[PDB]
């Protein structure tokens, strides 16, 4: 058994690989600021003797004894961190800075949730590891991709110079249950709108791509590459690809729902397509996603069905 | 006349701008930690009323009262940004935050000191500035390229949500009198070498290229651009571009040298080609280099020369 941190573990993705590391028996500290996360997401474990909530702003120097850091905290959304770019900046940088600083100091593993992103509008297919991307260091979305990659070159600086342990994750897209109504990524707007009878609004012609993962199969293999002794990046997404209009088509479908598809203007800067390889976590961790897309996708649906109650 | 802050006014270029604003009637202020410059380079201002120099570390905050800033502070050297990669990153990111927010509190216009690194190895030739680059996030020269990149997203951010003044200049190789002898760049190390008679070291098969420009022409443009009303980034380079194997020969040339040329191991990751777009630079400002590279390169012969004897 360990003691584990998980900063941003008040988030979708961190509130799920919270649950599982508490039901393996570890002891779990969760840092967040509650800037796009909220309590609500971990209450069911606070009281548990083995669980701790820590209100607290990464930029900001944190002193605890831990084995293990999941280094989460960043907003994740497009409007979300565009709504403030220094803001978005400053926890992928100086974030990232404290938390390796940690790490070193006692002597603990440290994992980074970097992104797909950090390939930008790719112009190879699929994406592999070894591929450098192609990124705008000044369009509207910089402050996110800029800040995630120099994010990724600070964990080997720590690695070469001073020994720490490192482990990076470059997750592709990812939906399913805790995702805030208002969130503004493509999943969680696409099924309220269809549940409404709202438009379906697509940007642009929807003739771009992405590949869609459930939560759990991101969970699995981010404990997977924690505990594995695999140092260089490692892809986590599910290599199945559509357009967006045909994720439209299907949320749709899959809802019941006769909302109309609108076409409005184009995202700036917005990345064409995108699809993992990954063979690497296959042969390396032996690891690979195993739900399927529409499995994953009723999941998320009968999620925000309840929530559109619990507002009316 | 204004009060002018300059970080990294005691390396290569900041002396050289130091020299032309004290020419001109400004109040100067030097910031510099003296990591690869040094005080004999800037030490004939000490003293005058309208000089100072100040020991400290940009990432180290600093309050002072000023117009402007020319923020030049980072090691610039292949072989000393790669000395501390950990150094190097926190220069360019913490340094750069606390140079914009010193900028906000007192209504200063800010200058970034970027480069042609943020190309990377480029695959469109010539780059101009809607060029977005092509760098590996997690390679040796990291540390440097992605520490440039999120430092101009640093900028943009400011101006956006804080309505500061900025300016951003992409630097191309440039090269002069007071580099230091163990600098480790090649003009430098060419230089030296064939003036002892020694080995002149190519890294790889000198196949690759570069364009060198003479200090006084880059001094000239970094204050044009200060003080137009052009925000968004300039090239400021000399389009003349060459081989590294024809930079030896005509060194060898230019000395009057018996030195041998040899071919050792490439460097990692070492950009292919190189050559900047001027077209913006020329037409928005009216700027252009005016010394050719000959001409240049005698100048820092000479310096070279007297430099060697100051040891011997
Ligand atoms: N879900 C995805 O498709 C996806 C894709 C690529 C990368 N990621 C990365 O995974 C991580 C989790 O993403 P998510 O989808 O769960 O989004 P999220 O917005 O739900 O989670 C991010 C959490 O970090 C917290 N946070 C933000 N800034 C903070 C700060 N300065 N200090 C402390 N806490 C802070 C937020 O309040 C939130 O709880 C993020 O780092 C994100 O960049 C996710
Ligand atoms: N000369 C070029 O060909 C070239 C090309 C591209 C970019 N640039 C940029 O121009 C600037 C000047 O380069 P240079 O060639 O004069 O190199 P240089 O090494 O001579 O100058 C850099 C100066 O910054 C100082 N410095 C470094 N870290 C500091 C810190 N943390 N706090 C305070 N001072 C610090 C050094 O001591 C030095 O005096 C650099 O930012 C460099 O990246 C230069
Ligand atoms: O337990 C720790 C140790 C350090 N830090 C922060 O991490 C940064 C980077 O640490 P590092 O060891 O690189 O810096 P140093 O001690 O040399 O200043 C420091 O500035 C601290 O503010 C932290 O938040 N928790
Ligand atoms: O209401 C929406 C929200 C997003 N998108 C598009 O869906 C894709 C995925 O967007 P998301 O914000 O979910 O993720 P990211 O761009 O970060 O991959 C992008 O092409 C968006 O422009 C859309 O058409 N309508
Ligand atoms: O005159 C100043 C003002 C600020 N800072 C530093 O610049 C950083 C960024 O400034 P900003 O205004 O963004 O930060 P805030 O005041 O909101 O913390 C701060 O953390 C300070 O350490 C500085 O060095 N000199
Ligand atoms: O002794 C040396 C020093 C550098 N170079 C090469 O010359 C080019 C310019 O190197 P420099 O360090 O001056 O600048 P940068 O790579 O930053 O443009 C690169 O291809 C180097 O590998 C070389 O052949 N011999």
């Amino acid at each position: 058994r360990k003691r584990i941190l998980i900063t941003g573990g008040a988030g979708f993705v961190g509130s799920h690989l919270t649950d599982k590391l508490m039901m393996d028996g570890h002891e779990v500290t969760v840092v967040d600021n509650f800037f796009t996360g909220r309590k609500r997401n971990v209450e069911h474990w606070i009281g548990h003797e083995n669980f701790e909530l820590i209100n607290h702003d990464v930029v900001e120097p944190l002193y605890i004894e831990v084995d293990q850091i999941y280094h989460l905290a960043s907003p994740a959304s497009p409007p979300n961190y565009m709504y403030n770019p220094i803001k978005t900046l400053k926890t992928n940088t100086i974030g990232t800075l404290n938390m390796l600083g940690l790490a070193k100091r006692v002597g603990a593993r440290l994992l980074l949730a970097s992104t797909s992103e950090v390939y930008g509008d790719p112009e190879v297919h699929p994406q592999s590891e070894d591929y450098w991307g192609h990124v705008n260091p000044i369009g509207p979305r910089a402050c996110y991709d800029e800040g995630k990659r120099v994010a990724e070159t600070m964990c080997y600086a720590y690695m070469k110079q001073e020994g720490v342990e490192v482990r990076v994750a470059r997750i592709f897209n990812t939906f399913g249950p805790r995702m805030h109504m208002n969130d503004g990524r493509v999943v969680s707007n696409f099924i309220l709108q269809a549940l409404q009878g709202e438009p379906l609004t697509v940007y642009g012609s929807g003739s771009q791509t992405r590949a869609f993962q459930y939560v759990s199969d991101l969970v699995n293999g981010l404990v997977a590459l924690m505990n594995s002794n695999v140092s260089s990046p490692v892809n986590l997404g599910n290599p199945e690809e559509h357009t967006i209009l045909e994720f439209a088509q299907l949320i749709k479908n899959l809802v019941g729902s006769g909302s109309e598809i609108q076409f409005l203007s184009e995202a700036q800067d917005d990345p064409q397509k995108r699809k993992p390889d990954i063979k690497k976590a296959k042969l390396m961790l032996g690891w690979e996603p195993v739900v399927p897309l529409e499995e994953g996708l009723n999941k998320a649906i009968h999620y925000f069905r309840k929530e559109l109650e619990y507002q009316a």
